[PDB]
C-alpha cells in the first residue's frame, strides 16, 4: 500500500511525505516516486531498491524495507546531478527532436507549472515543447538554460509522462548563448537575426542604399534574383528590382547571422537538433517575396531549417486577442502555406500566439499539422490569476507595483496598452480581484513586469513579492494546475488537435 509508505517515511523521519501516486515508476528492481512535504512544500525524488542503485544518488537513506530480499531506501534533493542519473534509469525523461509534426510550446516563466503543461497536452496528439524560455527571459528571472531544462523535468518527472518532448533555446542571438544550450542538451534552437534586421520604414534613403550596394557587391543578388518568376498554385510571383532592393536591405545582414549560427550548430553539436529562424521582428507583415527570398537564400546557402517565423498580417499583442482583418489574415497564410509547401516543406511558427484565438481557426485550416506555436506569458497570467484568487493583499501589491513599472518594462516591447482603461482596484471586493486578469490592458501591464515583481528587491534585502508568490503558488498547487492546464488546452482545442 501507498499509505504504509507513507507512514514508514513518516515514523523513519518525522516529516509529513505525501506521494504522488502518478509519479512512481519502476525499472529493473527499483522504485522511483516523488513526494511533497505537507509542512514546507519542498519535494523530494525517493528510490526504492539494490544496493548499487541508491549508491548512485546524493541522498539520505532511510533503512531497508520489506519488498514484495530487502530494498534500501533513499530521499534525495533534486540538484542536477540527481537529476542526471535520474534520467538515466528514466531513459524517456530526456528532450527529443519533434519533426514534421505539429508542436506546441508552453514556455514556463516561474518552473513550477509543467505538469498542468503535461495535464493539458493530455489526449492529443500535438508534440510538446516543455522546456521553453529565451534568453531575455532567463537574464530576467535569474535562470538559465540547465535550470529550465531541469525544471520541466522534474515537473515531468512529478507528472508521470513517458512520452516524448521538446526542449526549446528560444530566441537565442550570440553563439556563446548557443555553446550554452548545446551543452544543455536542447533539442531546438530558436535564432534571432534582429540585430540586423532593418526596418524600411525608419532609414534614411542613403543607408539604405550603402548597406544594399554592400551586401550586393558580397553576394551580387540582382543576377540571381532579378526578373526571376515564382509559380507558387496559382499565384505567380515576380522579383522586380524595387521589391528585391528592400528585401535585402531589410533581410540581408540577418541571413548572414542566421547562417552563421547555423554552421556554428554544424560545427559543435554532435547530438540530433532542429532549428527555428525568426523572421518575427519585422514592424512590416512578412512579404511572400519576402519569404521567398529568405528561404531561398538558406537553401542556396545549405541551411537546414525545421521552423519559419513569419511576421504575419495584423495585430499580435502579447496577452490580447488578434487585431485586424480575418480575411487578409486568411488569405495571406494561404499564400504563406502554399508557398511554404513548394520551398520546403516546413513549418510556420506563430511567435507570440498566446491567445490569439481569433486567428487559431484560419491557422489550423492553411497551416494544418505543420505548425509550431509558441507561449509562455499566458501561464504567468494565469498563475497570477490563481494569486489573486488566494493571497488577494498580496495582488493587490503586485497591481500597485506593475502599475508603476509599466512604463519602463514595456519601453522593450510593443504594446497600445490603454491605462485609462485599467480599472481602479481600490473599489474591487478582493472576491473580484482575479477577475481583472479578463481585462486586456491589465492582462498586459501584468505581462511584461514580470522580471520586476520576480526580482524586487526590499532595503533589508527580502523579497517583496517572489517568495510569498511561490508560497501561495504552492499552497494551491491543484487550483494552479487546472488553471494553467485549461487554458492551454483551450488553446490546443481550437487549434484542431
Ligand atoms: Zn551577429
Ligand atoms: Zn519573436
Amino acid at each position: 500500500d501507498r499509505e504504509m509508505l507513507e507512514g514508514y517515511l513518516k515514523d523513519r523521519l518525522g516529516k509529513v511525505l505525501e506521494i504522488y501516486p502518478a509519479s512512481v515508476k519502476r525499472k529493473e528492481d527499483a522504485i522511483f516516486f516523488m513526494v511533497k512535504n505537507r509542512e514546507d512544500g519542498e519535494k523530494y525524488l525517493v528510490v526504492i531498491g539494490s544496493a548499487d542503485v541508491t549508491e548512485e544518488f546524493s541522498g539520505d537513506y532511510v533503512g531497508e524495507i520489506a519488498l514484495e530480499a530487502k530494498s534500501k531506501v533513499k530521499i534525495s534533493e533534486r540538484n542536477h546531478n540527481n537529476l542526471l542519473v535520474l534520467r538515466q534509469y528514466l531513459p524517456w525523461l530526456n528532450p527529443s527532436v519533434c519533426g514534421k509534426r505539429s508542436s506546441f510550446g508552453t514556455g514556463d516563466r516561474l518552473g513550477i507549472a509543467t505538469p498542468a503543461h503535461v495535464k493539458a497536452f493530455e489526449g492529443k496528439e500535438c508534440f510538446p515543447f516543455l522546456a521553453q524560455q529565451s534568453v531575455r527571459e532567463m537574464s530576467r528571472t535569474g535562470r538559465n538554460w540547465l535550470s529550465v531544462l531541469d525544471d520541466a523535468i522534474w515537473g515531468i518527472f512529478e507528472s508521470g509522462y513517458e512520452g516524448a518532448f521538446g526542449a526549446d533555446a528560444d530566441h537565442v542571438k550570440d553563439l556563446e548563448d548557443i555553446k550554452t544550450a548545446i551543452d544543455a542538451g536542447y533539442t531546438m534552437f530558436t535564432i534571432d537575426p534582429s540585430d540586423h534586421v532593418l526596418d524600411p520604414s525608419t532609414i534614411d534613403k542613403a543607408a539604405a542604399e550603402h548597406v544594399f550596394f554592400e551586401l550586393n557587391e558580397r553576394h551580387d543578388f540582382l543576377s540571381k534574383y532579378e526578373e526571376k518568376v515564382y509559380e507558387i498554385g496559382g499565384r505567380k510571383y515576380t522579383f522586380d528590382r524595387d521589391s528585391l532592393i528592400e528585401t535585402v536591405i531589410t533581410y540581408g545582414k540577418a541571413v548572414d547571422h542566421v547562417e552563421k549560427c547555423y554552421l556554428f550548430l554544424k560545427e559543435n553539436n554532435r547530438n540530433p537538433f532542429e532549428l527555428e529562424v525568426s523572421v518575427d521582428e519585422t514592424s512590416t507583415p512578412t512579404t511572400p517575396l519576402a519569404h521567398i527570398f529568405i528561404v531561398e537564400e538558406l537553401k542556396r546557402r545549405g541551411v537546414v531549417f525545421t521552423n519559419l517565423a513569419l511576421r504575419f498580417v495584423g495585430e499580435w499583442q502579447k496577452a490580447i486577442d488578434y487585431i485586424g482583418d480575418l480575411k487578409e489574415l486568411d488569405s495571406t497564410l494561404a499564400e504563406h502555406a502554399a508557398i511554404a509547401e513548394v520551398l520546403g516543406p516546413y513549418k510556420l511558427s506563430l511567435h507570440s500566439g498566446s491567445d490569439k484565438f481569433s486567428a487559431y481557426p484560419y491557422f489550423a485550416k492553411h497551416v494544418g499539422n505543420l505548425f509550431h506555436v509558441k507561449t509562455a506569458g499566458t501561464s504567468y497570467l494565469e498563475a497570477i490569476r490563481v494569486v489573486a484568487r488566494f493571497s488577494p493583499e498580496l495582488y493587490r501589491r503586485i497591481h500597485e507595483f506593475a502599475l508603476q513599472r509599466f512604463e519602463k518594462d514595456r519601453a522593450s516591447y510593443h504594446v497600445t496598452t490603454d491605462l485609462s482603461k485599467v480599472p481602479d482596484i481600490s473599489k474591487i471586493p478582493d472576491s473580484q480581484l482575479e477577475d481583472l486578469l479578463n481585462e486586456p490592458n491589465t492582462r498586459q501591464v501584468i505581462h511584461i513586469t514580470y522580471g520586476s515583481v520576480l526580482t524586487a528587491r526590499n532595503s533589508d534585502g527580502s523579497y517583496l513579492f517572489r517568495d510569498e508568490l511561490f508560497k501561495t503558488l504552492s499552497e494551491h498547487e491543484r487550483e494552479h494546475y487546472e488553471q494553467v492546464a485549461s487554458h492551454i488546452r483551450k488553446h490546443l482545442d481550437l487549434l484542431g488537435v
